[PDB]
């Protein structure tokens, strides 16, 4: 679909068997989800945003459905205030800022 | 134009007579620019992102040129790590997400 930006670009995602809402975020290199129960092994990572840094867990090769489009990639899990879908997954669903 | 997301969606802006680069940021409600010299009155504001909060100066009715598109609106100025163009200005230049 085409999505305009008068409101937050929120979409429905399915990940780890669970349904969540997340913001399509072109300003985010990586994908960051609030604390959730994911199955696999993870690695420590620290990521920086506008007000400082947070500790997250890095999960690779995670299947996520984003507004009906399947993608597999890295998902970071930790104390983000909002679920954000970053460019790493946006490119997979063919998302652009486009005409 | 169309912009894909394999790389950061950086564009050239002109504001306050100065040229800068900024990230087109669908995950940002507001526009936040790094410390710069901007004409006139402003108000204190506190904004939150991934790692906490920063203090910014809020300037209203500011003319900004974003990739050759003129817009007028609120620009926040403060210790953001990256110049970010948020939805407040993205809607003015007719910018959409598509996939
Ligand atoms: C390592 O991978 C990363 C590295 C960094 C990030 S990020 O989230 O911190 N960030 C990078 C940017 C600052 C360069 C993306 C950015 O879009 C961020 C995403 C976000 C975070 C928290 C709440 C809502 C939205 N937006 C942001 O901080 O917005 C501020 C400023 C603009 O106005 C408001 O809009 C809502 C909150 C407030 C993600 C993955």
């Amino acid at each position: 679909p085409q999505i305009t930006l008068w409101q937050r670009p929120l979409v429905t995602i399915k990940i780890g068997g669970q349904l969540k809402e997340a913001l399509l975020n072109t300003g985010a290199d990586d994908t960051v989800l609030e604390e959730m129960s994911l199955p696999g092994r993870w690695k420590p990572k620290m990521i920086g945003g506008i007000g400082g840094f947070i500790k997250v867990r890095q999960y690779d090769q995670i299947l996520i459905e984003i507004c009906g489009h399947k993608a597999i990639g890295t998902v970071l899990v930790g104390p983000t205030p909002v679920n954000i879908i970053g460019r790493n997954l946006l490119t997979q669903i063919g998302c652009t800022l486009n005409f």
